[PDB]
Protein backbone atom coordinates (compact mmCIF):
# COMPACT_ATOMS: atom_id res chain seq x y z
CA UNK A 1 0.00 0.00 0.00
CA UNK A 2 2.73 2.52 1.15
CA UNK A 3 4.52 2.41 -2.27
CA UNK A 4 1.32 3.07 -4.32
CA UNK A 5 0.46 5.88 -1.85
CA UNK A 6 3.87 7.62 -2.37
CA UNK A 7 3.44 7.36 -6.16
CA UNK A 8 0.02 9.10 -5.77
CA UNK A 9 1.74 11.77 -3.56
CA UNK A 10 4.37 12.46 -6.27
CA UNK A 11 1.69 12.84 -8.99
CA UNK A 12 -0.39 15.07 -6.63
CA UNK A 13 2.73 17.28 -6.05
CA UNK A 14 3.17 17.91 -9.81
CA UNK A 15 -0.59 18.71 -10.23
CA UNK A 16 -1.56 15.38 -11.92
CA UNK A 17 -4.79 14.84 -9.88
CA UNK A 18 -6.32 12.03 -12.09
CA UNK A 19 -3.14 9.93 -11.71
CA UNK A 20 -2.97 10.68 -7.94
CA UNK A 21 -6.64 9.42 -7.68
CA UNK A 22 -5.72 6.12 -9.54
CA UNK A 23 -2.74 5.35 -7.25
CA UNK A 24 -4.37 6.51 -3.99
CA UNK A 25 -7.34 4.16 -4.80
CA UNK A 26 -4.87 1.25 -5.42
CA UNK A 27 -3.14 2.05 -2.03
CA UNK A 28 -6.50 2.18 -0.15
CA UNK A 29 -7.64 -1.15 -1.73
CA UNK A 30 -4.52 -2.78 -0.05
CA UNK A 31 -4.86 -0.91 3.37
CA UNK A 32 -7.96 1.26 4.20
CA UNK A 33 -6.95 2.13 7.82
CA UNK A 34 -5.28 5.60 7.39
CA UNK A 35 -7.51 8.72 7.87
CA UNK A 36 -4.71 10.83 6.21
CA UNK A 37 -4.79 8.66 2.99
CA UNK A 38 -8.60 9.06 2.54
CA UNK A 39 -8.11 12.81 3.22
CA UNK A 40 -5.46 13.03 0.42
CA UNK A 41 -7.82 11.19 -1.97
CA UNK A 42 -10.55 13.74 -1.06
CA UNK A 43 -8.07 16.58 -1.81
CA UNK A 44 -7.26 15.12 -5.25
CA UNK A 45 -10.99 15.01 -6.16
CA UNK A 46 -11.44 18.56 -4.71
CA UNK A 47 -8.55 19.91 -6.92
CA UNK A 48 -10.17 18.22 -10.02
CA UNK A 49 -13.54 19.96 -9.10
CA UNK A 50 -15.37 16.61 -8.31
CA UNK A 51 -16.78 17.90 -5.02
CA UNK A 52 -19.34 15.08 -4.35
CA UNK A 53 -16.39 12.58 -4.44
CA UNK A 54 -14.27 14.91 -2.20
CA UNK A 55 -17.17 14.95 0.35
CA UNK A 56 -17.45 11.10 0.35
CA UNK A 57 -13.68 10.70 0.99
CA UNK A 58 -13.38 13.51 3.58
CA UNK A 59 -16.38 11.89 5.46
CA UNK A 60 -14.48 8.54 5.35
CA UNK A 61 -11.31 10.27 6.73
CA UNK A 62 -13.40 11.91 9.55
CA UNK A 63 -15.12 8.53 10.44
CA UNK A 64 -11.60 7.18 11.03
CA UNK A 65 -10.29 10.40 12.77
CA UNK A 66 -12.69 13.22 13.85
CA UNK A 67 -10.01 15.49 15.48
CA UNK A 68 -8.65 16.73 12.07
CA UNK A 69 -9.52 20.54 11.95
CA UNK A 70 -8.15 20.41 8.32
CA UNK A 71 -10.50 17.61 7.25
CA UNK A 72 -13.61 19.38 8.70
CA UNK A 73 -12.54 22.65 7.02
CA UNK A 74 -12.03 20.94 3.61
CA UNK A 75 -15.37 19.16 4.03
CA UNK A 76 -16.93 22.61 4.60
CA UNK A 77 -15.12 23.96 1.48
CA UNK A 78 -16.51 21.06 -0.67
CA UNK A 79 -20.09 21.80 0.52
CA UNK A 80 -19.47 25.56 -0.04
CA UNK A 81 -18.44 24.76 -3.66
CA UNK A 82 -21.79 22.85 -4.24
CA UNK A 83 -23.78 25.86 -2.86
CA UNK A 84 -24.62 23.86 0.34
CA UNK A 85 -24.01 26.87 2.67
CA UNK A 86 -25.90 25.31 5.64
CA UNK A 87 -23.54 22.28 5.64
CA UNK A 88 -20.46 24.48 5.03
CA UNK A 89 -21.39 26.52 8.18
CA UNK A 90 -21.79 23.34 10.26
CA UNK A 91 -18.39 21.89 9.21
CA UNK A 92 -16.55 25.24 9.38
CA UNK A 93 -17.89 25.65 12.97
CA UNK A 94 -16.63 22.12 13.83
CA UNK A 95 -13.16 23.03 12.39
CA UNK A 96 -12.96 26.35 14.36
CA UNK A 97 -13.98 24.53 17.61
CA UNK A 98 -10.88 22.26 17.08
CA UNK A 99 -8.64 25.14 15.89
CA UNK A 100 -9.60 28.86 16.21
CA UNK A 101 -6.26 30.29 14.97
CA UNK A 102 -6.86 30.63 11.17
CA UNK A 103 -8.13 34.08 10.09
CA UNK A 104 -8.82 32.45 6.67
CA UNK A 105 -11.25 29.88 8.23
CA UNK A 106 -13.26 32.48 10.25
CA UNK A 107 -13.40 34.54 6.98
CA UNK A 108 -14.90 31.59 5.05
CA UNK A 109 -17.48 30.95 7.80
CA UNK A 110 -18.37 34.65 7.37
CA UNK A 111 -18.63 34.11 3.56
CA UNK A 112 -21.05 31.17 4.05
CA UNK A 113 -23.41 33.24 6.20
CA UNK A 114 -23.13 36.14 3.66
CA UNK A 115 -24.17 33.66 0.88
CA UNK A 116 -27.23 32.60 3.02
CA UNK A 117 -28.13 36.34 3.41
CA UNK A 118 -27.48 36.21 7.22
CA UNK A 119 -25.45 39.49 7.43
CA UNK A 120 -25.30 39.70 11.30
CA UNK A 121 -23.24 36.47 11.57
CA UNK A 122 -21.27 37.37 8.41
CA UNK A 123 -20.15 40.54 10.27
CA UNK A 124 -19.51 38.59 13.56
CA UNK A 125 -17.14 36.14 11.76
CA UNK A 126 -15.51 38.71 9.40
CA UNK A 127 -14.66 40.74 12.53
CA UNK A 128 -13.09 37.61 14.11
CA UNK A 129 -11.03 37.05 10.92
CA UNK A 130 -9.83 40.71 10.75
CA UNK A 131 -8.77 40.75 14.44
CA UNK A 132 -6.40 37.76 13.57
CA UNK A 133 -5.28 39.14 10.08
CA UNK A 134 -6.07 42.77 9.02
CA UNK A 135 -3.96 42.66 5.79
CA UNK A 136 -6.57 41.75 3.07
GD1 LIG B 1 -3.46 13.32 -16.17
GD1 LIG C 1 -14.77 15.66 -13.20
GD1 LIG D 1 -19.24 13.08 -9.13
Amino acid sequence: AEAWYNLGNAYYKQGDYDEAIEYYQKALELDPRSAEAWYNLGNAYYKQGDYDEAIEYYQKALELDPRSAEAWYNLGNAYYKQGDYDEAIEYYQKALELDPRSAEAWYNLGNAYYKQGDYDEAIEYYQKALELDPRS
